[PDB]
């Protein structure tokens, strides 16, 4: 504000703002038992399999 | 859910649940007196049967 009075008048202003970021996790988990895996490459020895 | 926090994870899950059923029983009682069973074999040979 330019207002004429005693009051000691400023000139201009300029700021400088800084952001900074962040990091995130996620972390899941799977069922698998290797008696499941152990069947996974056998095949054909009967119609049950 | 998988989370980031400093937890550790839990693996899937399961659940089996067992049902029955449920036995009853129900019982009518017909009386049914003996002069009317005679005559419900009878001959029909008069105006009055």
């Amino acid at each position: 504000i330019a207002h004429g009075d005693g009051r000691r008048p400023n000139k201009q202003r300029q700021y400088i703002v800084m952001k900074a970021c962040n990091k995130h996790h996620i972390g899941a988990e799977i069922e698998l038992a290797a008696a499941d895996i152990e069947l996974l490459f056998a095949e054909k020895e009967t119609p049950l399999d």
